[PDB]
C-alpha cells in the first residue's frame, strides 16, 4: 500500500519498507517520490551549497539498500555526461528546475555524441533512468534559481563514468559526498 508521504521523514520510512527485499518497484518508488510535497523547512539542513560545483548531500543509506542524497545546483552548475553503474537512479526535484539531456552510449570509435532528446524536470517532478535506457547530463542552467534535488541510486554505487562528448572516451569517476547527515565532510 502506497500511501502520499506527508513529510520528507515519513518519505524515508515508506522508502525503506519498499527496498526491504531484494527486488524493487521501479514505477512504485517513482510514485511515492514524486508524491512528496517538497518542503523546503524539511530538507533545508541538506542544502548545502558550493559556489563553484554542485554538491551531493548524504541523506540516508538505506540500510544497505540504497543511497538517498540531496544534489545542489547552484546557478549555471552541471554534470558531466554519465552512467549509473548498473543501478537504479531516481532523480526528484525538490526546488527549480534541471535540464536532462539523454545520450546513447557511444561506439568505440571517436566521435561525437549525438543528443538522443532533452527535457526540463521541473520542481516535485521525479524522473527515472538506468544504463538500458541511456547516458545522461543533468544541468541548471538558470541563471537567477539554485536548484536542489533528491536522488535515489539503488544498490549504492560508489564509482560511475564520465563520458567526453567530443568523443565519447570515458574516465571512471569516485563519488564523493559533500555532507553526511547534514554534517560537512571535506
Ligand atoms: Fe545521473
Amino acid at each position: 500500500e502506497l500511501l502520499k508521504p506527508r513529510t520528507l521523514a515519513d518519505l524515508i520510512r515508506i522508502l525503506h519498507e519498499l527496498f526491504a527485499g531484494d527486488e524493487v518497484n521501479v514505477e512504485e518508488v517513482q510514485a511515492v517520490l514524486e508524491a512528496y510535497e517538497s518542503n523546503p523547512a524539511e530538507w533545508a539542513l541538506y542544502a548545502k551549497f558550493d559556489q563553484y560545483r554542485y554538491t551531493e548531500n548524504l541523506v540516508d543509506q538505506g540500510n544497505g539498500k540504497f543511497n538517498l542524497m540531496i544534489l545542489c545546483w547552484g546557478e549555471g552548475h552541471g554534470s558531466s555526461i554519465h552512467d549509473h553503474t548498473d543501478s537504479h537512479c531516481f532523480l526528484k526535484l525538490l526546488q527549480g528546475n534541471l535540464k536532462e539531456t539523454l545520450f546513447d552510449w557511444p561506439d568505440k570509435k571517436s566521435n561525437e555524441m549525438i543528443k538522443k532528446s532533452e527535457r526540463t524536470l521541473r520542481e516535485n517532478q521525479c524522473a527515472y533512468i538506468n544504463d538500458s535506457i541511456g547516458l545522461h547530463r543533468v544541468e541548471n542552467v538558470s541563471h537567477t534559481e539554485p536548484a536542489v534535488s533528491l536522488h535515489l541510486y539503488s544498490p549504492p554505487f560508489d564509482t560511475c563514468h564520465a563520458f567526453d562528448q567530443r568523443t565519447g572516451h570515458k574516465n571512471k569517476v569516485t563519488m564523493t559526498f559533500h555532507s553526511k547527515f547534514g554534517i560537512r565532510t571535506p
